């Protein structure tokens, strides 16, 4: 086989990422049930734990009751995925954890973890009503 980091694979990833992003675009929570976290390739998983843990503790200090809870919930999921990764993949580490709702009215949490399409030297972390696939779409958009 080839010794390339991901030659033909780069296309297969685009296939999954193409279908992955769509699944996120349809996911919508209440006030902020979508956490997007992107970690650099050279960065360490535990490293983000400090940045995340920071917002995790402050999240419990939010004036809004329903908001403070929705925040701790997603964050708790992000780190939960971090314990599954001892280090950031060759390209990087990007996990998405959040709580969305279905037409049926049932709340289903979305927890996904994977490496970016290509190396990313910029740790992007944000919480909103939708997953930010800018880092993912960056390649295709680039």
């Amino acid at each position: 086989m080839a010794d390339d980091p991901s030659a033909a694979d780069r296309n297969v990833e685009i296939w999954k990422i193409k279908k992955l992003i769509k699944s996120l675009e349809a996911a919508r929570g209440n006030g902020t049930s979508m956490i997007s976290l992107i970690i650099p390739p050279k960065d360490q998983i535990s490293r983000v734990a400090k940045m995340l843990a920071d917002e995790f503790g402050t999240a419990s200090n939010i004036k809004s009751r329903v908001n403070r809870l929705s925040v701790l919930g997603a964050i708790t999921s992000v780190q939960q995925r971090l314990k599954l990764y001892n280090k950031v993949p060759p390209n990087g580490l990007v996990v998405y954890c959040g709580t969305i709702v279905t037409e049926e009215g049932k709340e289903k949490k979305v927890n996904i973890d994977f490496e970016p399409f290509k190396p990313i030297n910029t740790s992007l972390y944000l919480c909103d009503n939708k997953f930010h696939t800018e880092a993912l779409t960056a390649l295709l958009s680039d």
